[PDB]
């Protein structure tokens, strides 16, 4: 809990006064920095004497490698670095240090104050012991009988300076970040520094501190606030194009938003079909596993398999188990796990609970009992860890959109919407069918007002075909905040000034469009009819990527953030860091739910390398 | 110009030593502070025998009265009194100020350090005499001539910590404020302090920014990204209520964003009306000058005067006086000019072409000069400086008026939309009144399909004094992205949510919100009538702060973004400038355009 550091250049007795700064409470985690030169060693053996004389606290002395007194800029960085490195490493916490300025021979106090100013601290103080002390009985006490007659019949009074809470930039560094290396070559603690890395990080966070003009458009037009703390050299490597094999660990460990995925497309084959098929509450009225063969080369195949091949590769899952509770539940549990570890923040699922609602179990049952799930899925989970899902509700079946349907559809969805204002709940509708005219008249047909009163969104699926005039209809009758894949709005730009003005997110799902459509890959240059996702982040339209069926697609989130590489040669890191932060801000999320996923996209990984 | 400080103990080397940062160049001026201790007395009596070969710049060196010792707190206290108050006199500003940290017996260069971070230097260095090569060549080379050798042969190293911006919040206290005795012994001052006058203010300043950071913490909820590399004590600064008094200068050289400008009341009164009717293509066609009598306490008045007397307020310029196409042409130049005095980055003028249109000049020829005065404006000032302007048409009828008057103007709209693609644009259209329901009704009526295509945005003056169902009908069944006024948009908690979550934004109009309406000023606590902007903000609703009518309401978008300190109990700066980045991206604007807009938005002035 509390750490006292309380550096010695010379004259070991100032530590064992400065752990009386609060009295019978104690110092909790005790560690001491100091130069390795001839004179400390008799300090340090006497430290250690008082150590083991008085048990408590943890204990540790740490002695620098190769720095035996401070004697120029150069000897001062060194032990500064030292400093910065010993400090994070043996006070984690922010805010747990009592930093004691007493004991610096040379610069070491000026050197304490300043770290502390630059990392933080709870309390930054000085030790004095009255003079009252020595053989004559006119210095301070340096012996150890001396230090304990200071200790008792108290002679020590503590400047307290303040907590000085430090430079937010410089509170996210750790540890892990700056290996420190150390020698137990005895009792005592031998530190090095290897590199000048925490030196030239704190630095360059000090110099755009200062810099007024040349700051501005280094840093400018950066999607993410936090990322102006980050190196210039991070920063770079963020401005460079994506390795699909490389920063797969990057990629993975990204905090990512998903806003198109559908339940009935999850475990549609391998272990987690038949981990849903098992969890099931009636074993025996369960459909047998149709043969279904995935394309060849599958999840990349050699030609485009088609919109109708890709909806039968999911057969095996959807409305054949999941109007079972038990095969319902393993799948709404078994997809929130698979949210989980791919590092996904915020999450949309979009359910058809009609299309899952068998004889005795209602639409409005399956529906409570999904979000049920979800809810008791996401409070499970720690809040650093946890994933938000939202429930969207899907319009299906092509060729004709049935009155009774799209009315008992809405209906659910607004009674759903009231009925839950915390954790999981639905946020919208998702308008499938809309590549049709017999079932997209229908929807043009059906009155949305009361859906946008009680604050429902709505998403389309787009793009499919090259239909400008549907994209226009749905954007301004259907008041649609999102555009599902919606793969030519770049033939028009008209549209696509209409929509990237307007803010209206365009979901592109990298495998699920390659394997529908077919795109090229790997090729050297843009082209013409390679994927759209470069030209629609040039014309200013809130990309955002996702998959649809996890399951059909056999493919993560995080392999779709990868296949941009492939689809979209020379796509830069920044530019997925850009489409994270317009999903973020395209999702149907509140106010609370807004800011906690943003909180969670502050902590983009760092890259190691 | 450059000012140097030590602090002295039994070593008073430290002083010559520390002189010697800038060679045979030295200083424009020097002080030292210092103790009473016999200890310390020949050292005083040593530094001042060690000048007299240097003339020019004058050495002093001062002496606390009855400090012997820092042996507790206590003394370090009044110690810091002194030394601040020695630190305002001696080093006035912070950006010649340098603080040597060596000669620092007991806690006197922690305070030394301490009152450079709270107060600012230019440079925060320590003075090292390595090597010891004394006599027998094992000791710090001070004393006597010692140390002059030391000087004609280096070993002075200078250990230079950096330099300290210095808490905003302390930079404008001042040595007068805060005074300090003098009583001189020749040539020592033992200075001394009145009163702990100035540790109170410090201490409680840095008290409420200790409980300020604690729930203003991070670097992630910044609008600005090049906020993010503020020094921690301008950051949280930032965190702290906006001043509308000692915040003046800062907000006005904010680089800031106008969505509604009506260009008929701009010149409204004054000198501006004067120098525009001076420059009439035709001097016997203008109208004679109304009287039109400023409420008392204009621009605040006591008592709110209401919408229609606001209008009438505005009746000596406008329609009446723009069909001349000299006035048309002082007018945009004029404003432009405001513009630009005022740091605007980016601006919206909304206009009514055809209320300026002539036997002999059609609304499309209005619109035409319009546009051209403001290109040309635009192309006469330097890019950094430049102000973006870009048009409104404002579709405003009568009572009983036309169906046909909306198919021109948005008819005009479409043509305008374009015909021009680079500098001043046609961008939008402006449904005003859409109070009343005989035009609120028209508006539903007119397909608005046309303007959606050829990009043109909707904007409507809904929320002043009409119903939420007018605000439901323009979100929705209008695709409008801006909503005027709006002030009663907390009323529905769904038709607030709605707004927020779509992203549409909330054009405020302090002056003409608090001059046509009533609200309460300065009541340093948020009640039932307060301005709605707070609530606004903290709902997720992009709020833009706008002017409405520059020359009705008398007022700057920087004063009107500083009434919002006297309006709403509380708000930061920080709240200023997500007022502003919630106007840049509200802006019906371009790539090129927001490109432009976000380079200059991104350059936030520091505070002083
Ligand atoms: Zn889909
Ligand atoms: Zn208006």
């Amino acid at each position: 809990m509390r750490i006292l550091l309380c550096s010695v250049g010379t004259s070991w007795a100032v530590v064992p006064e400065a752990m009386q700064l609060l009295g019978s409470q104690g110092f909790d985690e005790v560690h001491v920095l100091t130069t390795a030169s001839s004179k400390i060693s008799p300090g340090v053996e006497q430290l250690l004497r008082y150590f083991e004389m008085h048990p408590g606290p943890r204990f540790s002395i740490s002695r620098v490698q190769d720095f035996e007194d401070l004697r120029s800029e150069q000897d001062h960085m060194l032990f500064e670095e030292v400093l910065w490195r010993w400090l994070l490493q043996r006070a984690p916490q922010a805010a747990h240090r009592y930093i004691c300025l007493a004991g610096g021979y040379k610069t070491i106090s000026a050197a304490m104050q300043r770290a502390a100013a630059l990392f933080g601290a709870c309390e930054v103080f000085h030790v004095l012991c009255e003079p009252r002390f020595g053989p004559q009985g006119n210095r301070e006490a340096s012996t150890l009988e001396e230090v304990e007659q200071a200790i008792a019949t108290n002679a020590l009074r503590f400047v307290r300076l303040g907590p000085e809470p430090g430079w937010p930039q410089l509170r996210l560094l750790s540890a892990p970040s700056f290996p420190l290396e150390s020698t137990l070559q005895g009792p005592v603690h031998w530190v090095r520094a290897s590199d000048m890395r925490l030196r030239q990080h704190v630095e360059g966070v000090l110099e755009r501190s200062r810099h007024i003009l040349a700051a501005w458009e280094g840093i400018s037009e950066l999607p993410i606030p936090a990322l102006a703390a980050w190196p210039p050299s991070h920063l770079r490597w963020l401005h460079e194009p994506l390795d699909p094999v490389q920063d797969k660990a990057w990629v993975q460990a990204l905090p990512k938003v998903e806003l198109h995925c559908h339940l009935g497309g999850f475990a549609t084959h391998g272990e987690l079909l038949h981990k849903v098929r098992q969890e099931a509450a009636n074993p025996e009225s369960l459909p047998p596993v149709r043969a279904i063969p995935l394309p060849p080369g599958w999840p990349i195949p050699e030609e485009p398999i088609g919109l109708e091949r890709y909806m039968r590769l999911g057969d095996n899952n959807g409305s054949a188990l999941l109007k079972d509770p038990g095969c319902l539940r393993a799948q709404c549990r078994l997809l929130y796990e698979a949210l989980l570890a791919d590092h996904v923040a915020y999450a949309e699922i979009r359910c058809s609970p009609a299309n899952y609602a068998s004889a005795s179990r209602s639409p409005w049952v399956v529906l409570q009992e999904i979000r049920n799930h979800f809810q008791q899925a996401m409070e499970e989970t720690p809040e650093d860890r946890r994933c938000h899902v939202n429930l969207l509700l899907t319009a299906t079946r092509e060729e004709g959109g049935d009155r009774s349907r799209i009315a008992r559809h809405l209906a659910l969805a607004i009674t759903a919407a009231e009925h839950w204002k915390n954790g999981c709940r639905v946020v919208g509708v998702d308008l499938a069918g809309f590549e049709d005219r017999t079932t997209r008249a229908a929807m043009f047909a059906t009155d949305f007002e009361p859906v946008h009163r009680v604050g429902l969104a709505v998403t389309v699926h787009a793009g499919e075909n090259d239909d400008v005039e549907g994209i226009w209809q749905a954007v301004f009758k259907l008041s649609a905040r999102r555009l599902g894949h919606a793969l030519h709005l770049s033939r028009s730009p008209d549209l696509l000034r209409v929509v990237a003005e307007r803010g209206i997110a365009v979901e592109l799902c990298p495998y699920a469009n390659l394997q529908i459509k077919g795109f090229p890959l790997d090729e050297e240059q843009e082209g013409s009819e390679t994927y759209p996702l470069r030209g629609y982040l040039a014309a200013g339209v809130a990309v955002t990527l996702n998959t649809d069926n996890l399951g059909i697609s056999q493919a993560s989130l995080t392999d779709n953030l990868l296949l941009t590489a492939r689809l979209c040669p020379g796509i830069t890191r920044l530019e997925v860091l850009k489409t994270q932060v317009f999903a973020a801000q395209a999702a149907f999320a509140n106010q609370a739910e807004r800011k906690a996923l943003w909180a969670r996209l502050a902590q983009v990984p760092v890259p190691t390398d």
